[PDB]
């Protein structure tokens, strides 16, 4: 069963703010990916220390950044920790409320959207460039999950019955008509470069086709 929620209004409020606010500087969007990315990788990376177990569903701690031209999808992969059903249903909306009030706040005293990585919720920095977004996820105590919205006010959960990954995060960008410039390497490259190039993981930028 594939099962339907409500975001919290606050949410749903944020991320209209974001689809609908003029705003050119789109290009943030993959720094705050990546750097879930690598903080994902940090905490799993600090959990086998006292767990050698932990790393069984893979040692390997790296991201890849894979554009699709033909399904026009930019997809940011990493062997992180995972987020578990209840992180994607509850508990990251959880935390995700408080950050929301304060960068909602902090633009309105003229912070600018490209701050809100600082307020916890870079996240949604993905609805700037993705009409959708699809994030495959699979945690060590849990099963492989599909979370997947178009915005709106409501998003899905589903088991995914898909390929199984191991341990880690899929965030699939279904890329905005207008957006397909994240999809050209020299693009990807340039923005790597700029935002994202003191991070301690190896980031594989693949290439088409
Ligand atoms: C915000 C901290 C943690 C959530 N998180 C994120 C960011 C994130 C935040 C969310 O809430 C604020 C969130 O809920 C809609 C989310 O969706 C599944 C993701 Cl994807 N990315 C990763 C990742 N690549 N690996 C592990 N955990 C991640």
């Amino acid at each position: 069963e594939v099962e339907t929620f409500a975001f919290q209004a606050e949410i749903a409020q944020l991320m209209s703010l974001i689809i609908n606010t003029f705003y050119s500087n789109k290009e943030i969007f993959l720094r705050e990916l990546i750097s879930n990315s690598s903080d994902a990788l940090d905490k799993i990376r600090y959990e086998s220390l006292t767990d050698p177990s932990k790393l069984d569903s893979g040692k390997e701690l790296h991201i890849n950044l894979i554009p699709n031209k033909q399904d026009r999808t930019l997809t940011i992969v990493d062997t992180g920790i995972g987020m578990t059903k209840a992180d994607l249903i509850n508990n990251l909306g959880t935390i995700a409320k408080s950050g929301t009030k304060a960068f909602m706040e902090a633009l309105q005293a003229g912070a600018d959207i490209s701050m809100i990585g600082q307020f916890g919720v870079g996240f949604y920095s993905a609805y700037l460039v993705a009409e959708k977004v699809t994030v495959i996820t699979k945690h060590n105590d849990d099963e492989q999950y599909a979370w997947e919205s178009s915005a709106g006010g409501s998003f899905t959960v589903r088991t995914d019955t898909g390929e199984p990954m191991g341990r880690g995060t899929k965030v699939i960008l279904h890329l905005k008509e207008d957006q397909t410039e994240y999809l050209e390497e020299r693009r990807i490259k340039e923005i790597v470069k700029k935002h994202s190039q003191f991070i301690g993981y190896p980031i594989t930028l693949f290439v088409e086709k």
